[PDB]
């Protein structure tokens, strides 16, 4: 086996032991309660507006015949604050199932094959969905700078109303984007719970 | 667990409503869209929006956006956003028919990964098609700053009326696309659904 | 599973593309095909000299010690010919994608040869489509990379090579929409004779 | 469905009339050009000697602690050479693919060696044209890229990095340019031997 | 001679991969989650990382603009880590390509095990130069930001932008020390449960 | 096969080839190996310390509380290139010839005895896994001039920083040593071609045999 | 069989002959010797720095209130005196080796083809080497014009902090990074003499040819 010291194997063990608990609560309290609170969520009326118009931020830009201050769209900001903590929560929880699930993979062995694939396989999956909610951060990165440059073209260029039509509609590209993240999110806890749970008994010793 | 239950049956009852009732719906609703003149332009001169940019002489006023493509577009973007929100419900729906990964007959479990990449696919294309719809403002408001800054220059006018052009053929091909997408899912899970919704038997 | 409206509705449209594709195979494609080999004999498609196509350039050379700018009008009157080409066959090959996957039938372990050809005739039209939407972007990429060079020639008067490039570009389009044209015909009557010749089998992969 | 008897014919017309042009570019055209080129590879204009003969002057004013700039006569005289050559071998290209593409037969279980003959002859033609077209695009960044050259040469006189970069770029060009003459006889050579070898087999993959 | 200079180093290198796997990765697995309980990581409140701008607002030239200070201490903790890990993936590597044998015919399954262990060990390295790369791009991207903001006034985003890129290396650099954990914790677990079969892909004694 | 007296006029270009190709392989290529291994030993090329590569730069030094003059490039550079440079295009010429060499080598694609053309096939990607390689080296010269004028350029706009004054005698170092990294390189690949070409000949020729 | 002129094959077997004894010189003395000459550097305190606040160059640029000679960090520029050569150096034996292992593949041939397996691994092995080590060049690279870049857009706007404080993570950022390099090139070639010592055997014979 392994080489090990009485007080390295006792420090081993305490995180091991704190990471199984960890990953077990998770699954068991955790990931219910999150599944339902953010499609309680998805009923608030916020991220179901009727008319995308309302949406809509005052620009007060000076039009040209032949500047103040531009604000920030609000209910945009508001919504994000509302999906970036839970973008965030579930890549750290990404990170915990996979810490998880690596310290079930046993010795590599020739005896029984099959086992140990199946580990791999829900492995990548979660692997998968980690990817996927780190191009959503990529996204929110995108909608400020590109919101911001949008104001500053159509401020600096008061001659153009393509530029000023646009900032309207990257709010409406993000409302319309962020709504999407929260039923990914749903769909991804939801899909995580159904893989892990109904493979379980495979996941823990797979000998 | 039974509050995971909840959610479950939801679910289920979600996309056999959609399946059943609004795919057939939606399939139509847009063919019928199809019909519609603002789609169906004979003469691509009439799209052409006015410029009003002072032509100089050898020795800026405010330049609208299309209305007619604005129009169109208010047609076009919430449908490809439905899709995209649709097609999230099937993929949640097929995995939760993924059953417990057993030795015991594979080819059943292989069908339900080639439905869902294929949903996959088509989520990927409507996620392209998002990113063609960014791609026209900032071009097209590029396009004009460009054609008002630098007035000698006649091509640059040329591309505007040419991106509107570009835009709507774009557009176009969008609700065609979109149309057989829809009927493509609807054709590829129901011949299939018995396996589906059962790979094991 | 199906209800009352579900029944009509699906029919219908399948019914309307099934004719449409029917109608597009025999009657469209055969005179599609013979009208753009017609219009390739047309004589803009046939420029003997290239200097012919070269557009006037006001600019005024500087000397050692500006007005209008106009685009080819050659130029816009063959894309004028060859871009609603593009857009059609475009169009036509997402018709073809609809018809051959309602074909495909359900996913049986009996017979697995007889699907392998319709997912080949699939990946060939999806390979045409692919072509032709690049095509598209040679033709967003005209107008943007020719007004970047006179742009470029008007406010460096001094610097001929920009001035030379203009007329290359106008050159290099025409020569790339003169093969354009020739790759939409050899795409039709590939096509045409990929699903013809394998239709039978196209129609029904397993048989009776 | 069979087709009506003007729209059949009209497949027909030009089924013939290109298996004829393949057959005519095959046995007259192909050696003759292998040959042409091979003719202008002994010209002078394209086997210099010293490249310093190739610079072109700059008439640029040196700084102490501007004119018109001309284009690069002998490149141009060249590249008017060349460039017709890469548009003509790519026009051919897709004769060659129609051609080898109307020959494939029904897809059918029985004897599959020969039709992979076809597609191999086929994918080798592709690589040819895929080159071809990198031929093209490198054209295109001759100009855009010398221009830029002597743009930053004139605006910046201090720096003489920028005057002999500019010469290098007709350097690199010729270079580049003699490359391509070399390639484009040897992929029409190329052409040749690969069909004339296996022609049996690509008119009939199925034998008899 | 030649021999006596490239064993001190064999055996110099084998102790170093010997001391790193007993002693310093546990105590490292633990001190990385010690420090995950500190407060400066676990933070309620993000509005409370945001720091002071004192750009002049515009009515219908410029002071100094400092940097975040609590982004800045976080930093100083987490990068030295990032870089350390890296080290030790190099270490790793170096070790068990020492362990690779003569390529041999006979026993083909040895071999392999080995090859998948490392080519993990290299995909955490990827992972950690990534990491590099995201902190390289906090500070330009900070800078072009607030850059940006105090030239042009007028507009609200610039400014908002800058308080979000804080907040998003935050949450980044949070996500870094969990990363980092599981790295060493994946490590160990593979190496350990392995090590049998690491040592010797052939099997033999003397 | 229909007409002309042109098929005796595809044998002449052939006939001229293969000679061509049996002369390069037989008398240029040892030749060549040589000549550049002998270029290695010249002084230029094997330089002890690379600040004597340093090319003057004349840009005022900025006084805390004025336009630059003629800005040479570095000849010791210039020289370098002026030898590697047209050693890089000879060598991609004769990668097009050994190519077209080996394909009309190529027998008809048959069933029986498929290891020969495998062979054929194997030598074939290997010159233009090399021909790639050269293709990359002109890229990396094109890109030296660009970027040490760009280089020279920020320098004397920006006289202030000294880190663009000490970038552009870094990228002569730069350049020195990938040029240096060059010859070895062709000297490898000519050598390379030598051994892998005439080793496997025989299977060369004919794939087939008789 | 290949024909040769007389002249031919003395200039082809010089060259040959003179790689050969490069190769079998540089494996046994050079890189036992490099080995130990960059672990003895890496002892060095330039690369063994405590506080990398000490790295840290003075920046001279006038705070604003609501020009100069700005100098290269000395230290790092040390540093890279030392890194840089050895790269080089590398690589050119890298290119070596790539040159000597190519020599030694047989002719193709259908009978024992597990010997010739084995000289295409070592070679990719090599190559894989060669390509990191090309990383290393373009990084270095990278160092001077971001650098600048930076010192640039800190004194052209003075009232940004940010700016001058990445300027001093460059240089943390480039002396971790160097010093991760010399690691990697000491593995680098002890990695290379442990895969080709241990299977020199077939490398040199790949079909058993008797010795």
């Amino acid at each position: 086996g392994v080489r090990l010291s009485g007080e390295a194997r006792k420090q081993v063990d305490v995180f091991r032991q704190n990471l199984f608990q960890e990953a077990d609560d998770f699954l068991c309290t955790f990931l219910p309660r999150k599944i339902i609170s953010l499609s309680q969520l998805l009923q608030e009326d916020s991220l179901n507006v009727a008319d995308l118009s309302s949406l809509r931020a005052p620009l007060d830009i000076p039009i040209p015949d032949p500047c103040g201050y531009l604000p920030g769209n609000e209910k945009l900001l508001a919504l994000l604050a509302l999906v970036k903590p839970e973008v965030w929560t579930l890549k750290e929880k990404c990170i915990l199932v996979i810490t998880w699930i690596q310290h079930l993979i046993p010795k590599i062995e020739d005896g029984n094959d099959f086992g140990v694939a199946i580990q791999e396989k829900v492995l990548e999956r979660v692997n998968a969905v980690k990817t996927k909610v780190e191009a959503f951060q990529t996204t929110i990165s995108k909608y400020f700078s590109e919101r911001g440059d949008a104001v500053a073209k159509a401020s600096k260029d008061t001659h153009v109303m393509d530029y000023r039509a646009l900032v309207h509609e990257r709010d409406e590209a993000a409302y319309g984007a962020l709504r999407a993240m929260v039923l990914d999110l749903r769909a991804f806890y939801a899909e995580l719970y159904h893989i892990i749970s109904s493979n379980l008994e495979k996941i823990v010793n797979p000998k």
